[PDB]
């Protein structure tokens, strides 16, 4: 018969870069 | 005397992506 | 009897993508 099955593969690539990031208004003119 | 076994199943996932790079926010209102 | 354990799996998928990044106050207002 074929011989016992191989080993898991490695963990896949990085997933992508998350989109950017959301700042406050500016400080008011004095 | 028998052939190879199977290939192995696949590997897990890959680790999450980074984080992203936000844009300023607007002027301040007048004084 | 049996023959030898397989060959290597293959990778798994990419991971998820990333979280949001983390912007700036806006410039001054006049």
């Amino acid at each position: 018969p074929p011989g016992p099955p191989g080993p898991p593969g490695p963990p896949g690539p990085p997933g992508p870069r998350g989109p950017p990031g959301x700042g406050p208004p500016g400080p008011p003119g004095p």
